[PDB]
């Protein structure tokens, strides 16, 4: 069926936790073995989310290569993204160490440092222009050169310097800082502007590296964002927009990481970002 009277034949028949139930029963099941080793417990946010074995980012290390991060790769979009955890008190030096390596130009951050009166993941960059942050456990530094605060998101201009061979590279993190503690944002105008304003900057195109995308478990809002970009990209591309099936391509992305939308609540906000977006297009 079409996207815009699929949906509201959903909204009319009160169906979104049905449909959301058959999309989780028909999910691709791969093995996590090396997320579940013990040496890796502390490199975990969540018990219950894991990057599957033959799809998860390896950082460029022999002593231990992991890291709670997945490579989806989207064939007929040509597009490719990073989801990941929010970083951990133990993991912040591993996070810059894979933004370094895969060659990327972009973050994209869809939480706060705290929400719901608890700690989402850490502070991961520097908020001062002269107080920089060093890791010491991957040889990274990491200096604030800009920031522009607006009323829905934050962009921040970012060096960061690989200290072995003292090369630098300007990274963008675009923060999103109104999603709400509870829910999803009633109207989908906000998240569309700043996807964007993603495009826009250039880190999402093949010139670059995958972009690197989280919320705390990278999940759910992470979901939420790769899913809508990929759908408005294969619109623009087909023949008959009207062909695009955000369900087929929502259990396409599950073969690269599990759990992506949590919420029938998310699952509804996504088609409403789709349908909007669609006609802001054109």
């Amino acid at each position: 069926m079409e996207m815009e009277k699929e949906f509201e034949q959903i909204d009319k028949s009160g169906s979104w936790a049905a449909i959301y139930q058959d999309i989780r029963h028909e999910a691709s099941d791969f093995p996590s073995r090396v997320a579940k080793l013990p040496k890796n417990k502390n490199r975990n946010r969540y018990r219950d989310v894991s990057p599957f074995d033959h799809s998860r980012i390896k950082l460029h290390q022999e002593d231990n290569d992991y890291i709670n991060a997945s490579l989806i790769k989207m064939e007929e979009a040509q597009r490719s993204y990073i989801l990941t955890q929010g970083p951990l008190p133990n993991t912040v030096g591993h996070f810059w160490e894979m933004v370094w390596e895969q060659k990327s130009r972009g973050v994209v951050m869809l939480n706060r440092v705290m929400e719901k009166g608890s700690l989402k993941c850490a502070q991961y960059w520097p908020q001062k222009e002269e107080k920089e942050m060093i890791f010491e456990d991957t040889n990274l530094k990491l200096t604030l050169i800009s920031e522009d605060i607006k009323s829905y998101y934050t962009v921040r201009q970012l060096e960061l310097e690989n200290l072995t061979t003292q090369e630098t590279r300007e990274i963008l993190h675009f923060h999103y800082t109104t999603w709400p503690d509870f829910g999803v944002p009633e109207s989908p105008a906000s998240f569309l502007n700043f996807l964007f304003k993603v495009r826009e900057s250039g880190s999402l195109s093949p010139e670059h590296g995958p972009v690197v995308v989280h919320c705390s478990a990278g999940i759910g809002r992470s979901g939420t964002f790769c899913l809508a970009d990929t759908c408005l990209l294969l619109m623009d591309k087909r023949k008959d927009p009207s062909s695009v099936d955000i369900k087929k391509v929502l259990l396409e992305m599950r073969k690269f990481r599990m759990g992506l939308i949590q919420t029938a609540d998310q699952l509804r906000f996504s088609y409403l970002a789709v349908i909007e977006g669609a006609k802001f297009i054109m």
